[PDB]
């Protein structure tokens, strides 16, 4: 539905009002800015020197039988064209192209209603409903603290501009869902700011001279996500062994791994894996114990690993490793990359050395098909053929904007696109070895296409604290925001990661986090950056026993989880779901941030505060059974006892899975 008067028009798409334009209230501005983008250790400082911002108030429409073409102008020397058409699947397609490259800013307004909620924009840690705020979309480090009013954030800012803020994330994406039951996906990867704060419109700011946007509607959110994932990609099914226990994050070598494994197994903990990020060596820095970034098994630290991997596998234990797409400048791979011209370049034509925190690395130029192939062979040869069942595929958010890439695309454009590219490299390693569905890699950074190429997201680095913006809590909006952006497999470090400034992980925080992760599709621990300052999974007999209990819980859910994972693969129906996917008529479910459905039938509200013996949450109208007592409940706000090991989890009494669920209160 396109309606027009002289310099005035509206566009409806399946009855959603998308655009309105008039001389008085334009939908389009263009102009120009000079980007001053600086990075220190992945923490970006983005300044614009805005030169112009010009409202294109004149619009001349011409019509094809396949669309409308709108010439916008403000005099002869300022103009842009908007083509409105349908793409090959009938999605609404807007193509914008400014007059010339000098006009490298776009602001486009979309119509909205005050009541609309907005979800998505990738992986968001402070907000799930985005309505009422702007979100800059620039992949970076996620922040330490992430709130200017908390102390840790202030410390991290002083120390290295590292505290961040509510919108910082390693997986921003220019994709959102409206409670008008449509999504909007922007194909650009330039800097963008999605402004959701005006009651009557959404404003999308693009730092480019052109923009493509697609929209699709549906009658339910589930169908909408089916459509969104038809566009962006659907993840494979998880390997069957992911459901079989906890993956133990261990460092310090083979014997330590063995000793800890045995401690856990012998106490009855269900262990499916050992994840040893230091498989390649350790680098000590002031931040803490980091990995040596040269992607080859270090047999001095991990003697007999080649054989031990298989002995572990014989007992149902996978070995997981660590790789990122950078290479330590003081090691072999970086040298080999340098010799073949496989590294991103600086303006002088040298290889760009990035400062990563008291060491330097090259950036493997994944835009060079040869470097891409070579790096994929590194994975295949040095990890898959070694016998890894999986790995952390980390980073992807750190490309500096003054690197020069083999494909000739500006680093200011390639920066945001990097994660998906890295994801694809991993995905293809698996695909080329027949290991999709068998090997599992997990990623932190993401971008458009991570929905196809990342077999699992993890929530990156939480503080080992109970903060809303960077603690246990924040993982839930991260998971739900991703679900709404088309990625339905999400987990977090059991216990958090970031151990700085007197933050140290308590036993209590370890156990609460364990209770949370038992109700997600993957259980995996982390030592954190300072292992010896954090409570760990084997800190005492009670911790071990808690793990044996909650791993038993997790493994009981295996068939349920697997079905939910199948559904994710088949139709983009995410494993951790916002309540409104199934309780659409309940207005209260649209504003929940810290509870989710695990599958259709289990409602989870993790305790995210220290010192609680009870917990308050919302049950939508259904017949619920408390998992630990069998107690029946109906909808409305409820407070339950929530000691450690009995997280606030409820299941639908009418679930075909009810007898499985009913066995939980007997563990
Ligand atoms: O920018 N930094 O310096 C920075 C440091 C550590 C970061 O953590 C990431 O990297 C760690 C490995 S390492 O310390 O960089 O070798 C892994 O243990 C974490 O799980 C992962 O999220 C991420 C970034
Ligand atoms: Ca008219
Ligand atoms: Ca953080």
């Amino acid at each position: 539905q396109f309606h027009q008067n002289n310099d005035s028009f509206t566009l409806h798409f399946q009855q959603r009002l998308i655009l309105t334009h008039s001389k008085d209230n334009p939908c389009l501005w263009i102009g120009s800015g000079i980007a001053d983008i600086d990075m220190f250790r992945g923490n970006f400082s983005i300044k614009d020197k805005l030169q112009e911002k010009i409202a294109l108030t004149d619009a001349i429409v011409s019509q094809s039988p396949d669309g409308w073409l709108i010439h916008f102008s403000r005099g002869s020397d300022i103009s842009a064209t908007l083509n409105i058409s349908a793409d090959d699947q009938g999605r609404l397609l807007l193509e914008l192209q400014n007059d010339n490259l000098n006009h490298n800013r776009i602001w486009l307004r979309l119509a909205a209603q005050p009541e609309d909620h907005i979800y998505g924009c990738g992986e968001q840690f402070s907000y799930f409903d985005l309505r009422g705020k702007p979100f800059p979309l620039w992949t970076s480090e996620q922040g330490v603290g992430r709130n200017k009013q908390t102390y840790v954030t202030w410390q991290a800012d002083c120390k290295e501009n590292a505290g961040g803020d509510y919108y910082w994330t390693f997986f921003p994406q220019p994709t959102f869902v409206s409670t008008q039951k449509y999504y909007c996906h922007v194909d650009n990867s330039c800097y963008m700011n999605f402004d959701f704060s005006a009651p009557e419109y959404h404003e999308l700011a693009l730092w480019e001279d052109k923009a493509t946007l697609r929209f699709e509607c549906a009658d339910t959110y589930i169908s909408l996500l089916e459509k969104l994932t038809a566009l962006l990609g659907r993840q494979p099914e998880l390997p069957d062994w992911i459901y079989d226990g906890v993956t133990l994050g261990i460092q310090g070598g083979t014997e330590v791994c063995q000793k800890k494994l045995d401690t856990m197994r012998n106490a009855g903990v269900k262990v499916n894996g050992i994840w040893a990020q230091d498989w390649s060596g350790i680098r000590m820095t002031s931040f803490g114990k980091r990995v040596m970034w040269n992607w080859k098994w270090n047999s001095e630290n991990y003697p007999q690993l080649d054989s031990r991997i298989k002995q572990w596998n014989q007992e149902g234990v996978q070995f997981l490793a660590y790789i990122n797409p950078y290479v330590a400048s003081d090691k072999d791979l970086c040298e080999e990359a340098a010799q073949h011209g496989y590294l991103a370049k600086d303006a002088s034509g040298g290889d760009y050395l990035v400062e990563f925190g008291e060491f330097y690395g090259g950036v493997v130029d994944l835009t060079n098909p040869e470097a891409y192939a070579w790096f994929k062979e590194v994975i295949k040869k040095n990890m898959i053929e070694l016998g890894c069942g999986g790995w952390m595929a980390d980073f992807g958010e750190y490309l500096p904007t003054d690197t020069y890439l083999h494909n000739g695309v500006s680093a200011e454009i390639m920066h945001n696109a990097w994660p998906a590219l890295w994801a694809k490299c991993n995905y293809e390693a698996l695909e080329e070895t027949g290991k999709l569905g068998e090997i599992l890699f997990f990623m932190r950074a993401g971008s458009t296409g991570s929905q196809k190429y990342s077999t699992m997201m993890w929530a990156g680095n939480q503080n080992v604290d109970w903060s809303l913006d960077d603690g246990l809590a924040s993982v839930v909006p991260a998971a739900l925001s991703l679900a709404m952006t088309g990625h339905g497999l999400h987990h977090s470090d059991i216990g958090g990661y970031t151990t700085l400034f007197e933050m140290k992980r308590s036993k209590e925080l370890l156990l609460r986090w364990c209770d949370f992760s038992a109700f997600t599709p993957m259980m995996r621990t982390h030592e954190g950056n300072r292992p010896g300052d954090n409570w760990q999974f084997d800190g005492d007999a009670e911790t071990i026993a808690h793990f044996a209990r909650m791993t038993t819980v997790f493994t009981t859910l295996k068939p349920y989880l697997k079905e939910a994972v199948a559904l994710n693969a088949k139709s983009g129906l995410p494993v951790m779901r916002p309540l409104f996917l199934h309780y659409e008529d309940d207005a209260h479910t649209y504003t929940l941030k810290y509870q989710y459905l695990l599958g259709r039938d289990i409602l989870v509200a993790p305790v995210h505060e220290e010192g609680r013996s009870d917990w308050t949450l919302y049950l939508p109208e259904d017949n619920w059974v408390h998992a630990w007592t069998g107690e029946a409940f109906r909808g409305g706000e409820v407070t339950v006892n929530a000691p450690i090991g009995k997280p606030p989890v409820f299941y639908r009494a009418d679930s075909e899975w009810a007898a499985l669920f009913a066995s939980l209160k007997s563990i």
